[PDB]
């Protein structure tokens, strides 16, 4: 939809470009992404380290070295391509400090701000957080704020309410929520994902099965606060308390506990403010390719002849074809 920026006509006076509002394509935002994993020697396998792999089996004499391409796990296992069989992921080492937290930040930038059009899904291989949070940056990591909390039990956690995204309400569409659907019971389901719901946050708008998207346009055009609910410079996953099979630590096998995740799924496309139809790799970041007379980033401003009024943002309505609000010319 909005999927032309400006087409090349003849009125009298002749040839002359029209402008239309539109946006960039849907991307797999992984491969562009920039990952940090905090704290320094949380990765596992420096030392090498064994693990229980689930078999358990009993034994729990697989092995992390960061040294052995064959068991390492680094970071940027987090996005590759899978073949089928082979899940690869990054790993954490396990919580042979416990009682200490077993604690991970993984801060996922794309140094330019994007659209979230489908779930966030995060796959962990040995058991999900029973805690954990994601928070978001609208700013490259200057500030952040939280996205959705996840906890097995959201009171003791956080002191909030368990709610689901499917709960919220035209009023509610973009209020930050606890929810225990991906954590209570983590370890022993074998579900592997943690998603941040977007889908559902669209049908409140959109209907069940998203066929309403005039709805939702109009909304995100008119509803102050829901296009920016969907957007970001940055996420992060702030990884609180591993896995516990819904049961008590057992203190004699440590190994069994730890982090492991096999992908992170962000889909979306840039944020060209209704201003380009294509965004690319410029420079080392992902950058607007600007039309209507605009420029900057994100298509955020007028350029320098084209400053006779107020730089303003393409707008979804009227429906179906939006407004450009281009820059201007001076007459
Ligand atoms: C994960 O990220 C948060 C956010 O930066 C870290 O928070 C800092 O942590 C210490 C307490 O441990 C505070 O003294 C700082 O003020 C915190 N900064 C902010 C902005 O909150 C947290 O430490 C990180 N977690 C891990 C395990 O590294
Ligand atoms: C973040 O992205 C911006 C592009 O939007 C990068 O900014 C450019 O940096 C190059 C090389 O340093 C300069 O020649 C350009 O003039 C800069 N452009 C703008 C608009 O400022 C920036 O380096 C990226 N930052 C990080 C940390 O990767
Ligand atoms: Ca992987
Ligand atoms: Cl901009
Ligand atoms: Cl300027």
């Amino acid at each position: 939809d909005y999927d032309i920026c400006k087409s090349w006509v003849t009125t009298d006076e002749g040839p002359t470009w029209e402008f239309y509002a539109c946006q960039p394509k849907v991307m797999r935002l992984k491969d562009y992404v920039k990952v940090k994993v905090e704290p320094s020697g949380i990765t596992c396998g420096d030392p090498p380290e064994r693990f229980c792999s689930h078999e358990n089996p009993y034994l729990c004499s697989n092995e992390c070295d960061a040294s052995n391409p064959d068991l390492a796990h680094p970071p940027r296992l987090m996005f590759d391509k899978e073949e089928e069989g082979l899940a690869t992921y990054w790993q954490s080492i396990t919580w042979s400090r416990y009682p200490s937290p077993l604690e991970a930040n993984i801060t996922l930038s794309w140094n330019k701000t994007v659209e979230l059009t489908d779930d966030v899904v995060m796959t962990f291989e040995y058991g999900r957080p029973t805690v954990m949070v994601l928070e978001k940056s609208l700013d490259n990591g200057r500030t952040w704020q939280p996205y959705q909390f996840y906890a097995e039990d959201c009171m003791e956690a956080f002191g909030m309410s368990a709610r689901r995204a499917r709960d919220m309400s035209s009023s509610s569409a973009h209020r930050v929520l606890c929810t225990e659907e991906y954590s209570r019971w983590a370890g022993s389901k074998k579900e592997k994902h943690v998603r941040f719901e977007v889908r559902d946050r669209f049908a409140i708008f959109a209907g069940p099965d998203l066929r309403n998207m005039d709805n939702l346009y109009t909304r995100l055009e008119s509803a102050k606060g829901l296009k920016e609910f969907f957007t970001l410079t940055d996420l992060r996953m702030r990884l609180l308390r591993p896995a516990l099979g819904g049961t008590y630590v057992q203190r004699e096998n440590l190994y069994k506990y730890f982090y492991a995740i096999s992908n992170i799924e962000v889909i979306g496309r840039c944020k060209c403010n209704l201003h380009a139809n294509l965004c690319s790799m410029r420079e080392g970041s992902l950058q607007c390719e600007c039309e209507h007379n605009t420029t900057g980033p994100d298509c955020g401003k007028c350029k320098k002849n084209f400053r006779t009024r107020s730089w303003r943002a393409g707008s979804y309505l009227p429906l179906p074809h939006g407004s450009p609000n281009a820059c201007a010319a001076a007459g």
